[PDB]
């Protein structure tokens, strides 16, 4: 009998975008494994709901639909723009296993507020606090190797008002002093912005040794940086999501270089990332982002060899098969294109490699960029062993 995997992603909507690509990673790992009999065997069927980008309702009807309607053994998800906790009960209640990448700190806490029930959901990427303590470990190594000479002991933090943004925000704000910083300003904006006059004067006034933003819009980012560089500070700057993005480089133009970002789930730029990533635009074309592809795709194949350990998936209400399943994927150490998934058991969230774990055969590679050309993606700068070059000093610093 065929596996029947269930996917809600936002394939309309302000996301429509990433909804796409999570549809592509998971078509494609889907025809990889089939092509070596599926699971024990049995061929992976894929069906899609699509969340519309809309939020907890919407992406609660889509996942019990594929449940009741088409009878999905597993929900893999990217991410929806739900707050991140949507799936737990859908999943628990029908007794089967569900996996996102939605990036929350609340999924952490909703599993270890009953774990006993909270068996199937797992988070395969680590929450977005990671953003922040991970940030604060990016910066100890690169003062460490010599690659950045801190200015000052001085910290700038720049959020906007959503949880996201503020969460990373606090995580920085709390973890700065054991590194020696101390914050220099703490500023939450109003979004979308229209002008930083007034965090750029109080930057001015105090310039720090380090500028966080984690107020994520490319475009608001690009108008940032293009105000800041008419008199930058003497300052290293990470830019929280967006400076990822085409749009970012394209707005900000050659003030983008020098800017810092990174991910916490990733492609990795050795062999089998790159082996990735080029099978990925040969199925999809150049312009396809496989920094979205590579989650579900990544989500799959973890999923394969779960159920295969286990004799095979469950159908819904099998408790039972699921639950040997999970066990499986809780225990799970797999090498893929985005490093190492390997699960808290207390969380059923994905290990950071370096900042929870020093080894990257135990944890998922927390990956941070440099921009050195406006035309050019960021190159790899942390961390090691996936580096593909240094931390070099900011044009403006």
């Amino acid at each position: 009998d065929p596996v029947v995997i269930g996917c809600p992603a936002p394939l309309t909507g302000i996301v429509a975008a990433d909804g796409i690509e999570f549809q592509r990673g998971i078509q494609m790992a889907a025809d990889e494994i089939n092509a070596v009999g599926g699971i024990l065997g049995r061929p992976i069927e894929l069906v899609f709901a699509d969340t519309q980008s809309k939020g907890v309702d919407v992406v609660i009807q889509s996942a019990q639909r594929l449940i009741d309607r088409d009878n999905a053994s597993a929900l893999i998800a990217g991410y929806n723009l739900e707050n991140g906790t949507a799936l737990h009960d859908v999943a628990a209640d029908a007794g089967v296993i569900a996996m996102h990448a939605n990036t929350v700190a609340v999924h952490d806490e909703m599993v270890k507020s009953d774990p006993d029930r909270y068996w199937g959901t797992f988070q395969y990427d680590p929450p977005e606090t990671l953003y922040g303590g991970g940030f604060l470990k990016f910066l100890k190594d690169i003062e460490d190797n010599g690659e950045f000479s801190r200015p000052n002991n001085k910290i700038a933090i720049i959020t906007g008002p959503g949880i996201y943004s503020v969460n990373i925000a606090n995580a920085i704000r709390d973890g700065a002093g054991e590194y020696g910083y101390d914050v220099s300003l703490f500023e939450t904006v109003a979004i979308p912005v229209s002008d930083w006059g007034p965090t750029l004067a109080k930057l001015r006034a105090d310039p720090p040794a380090v500028i966080v933003v984690t107020h994520f819009y490319p475009q608001d980012q690009a108008l940032f940086m293009n105000q800041f560089m008419t008199d930058p500070t003497n300052s290293l700057v990470y830019l929280q999501y967006g400076a990822s993005l085409a749009a970012f480089r394209d707005i900000a133009g050659d003030n983008s270089v020098g800017v810092t970002y990174a991910t916490v789930l990733g492609t990795l730029q050795d062999e089998m990332g790159d082996a990735f990533a080029k099978a990925y635009k040969e199925r999809y074309g150049d312009l396809s982002s496989t920094a979205s592809g590579c989650q579900t795709y990544s989500a799959l194949y973890a999923y394969s060899i779960a159920a295969a350990l286990a004799g095979g998936p469950g159908a819904p209400y099998d408790d039972v098969q699921n639950k040997a399943v999970a066990d499986r994927l809780r225990s799970l150490i797999f090498r893929g294109p985005v490093g190492t998934m390997r699960f808290h058991a207390d969380t059923q969230s994905a290990w950071s490699y370096p900042t929870e774990t020093n080894d990257p055969s135990l944890g998922m590679p927390h990956i941070f960029s440099q921009i050195f050309d406006k035309a050019e993606d960021g190159v790899l700068i942390a961390p090691a062993p996936y580096k593909k070059a240094g931390f070099k000093m900011p044009p403006w610093m």
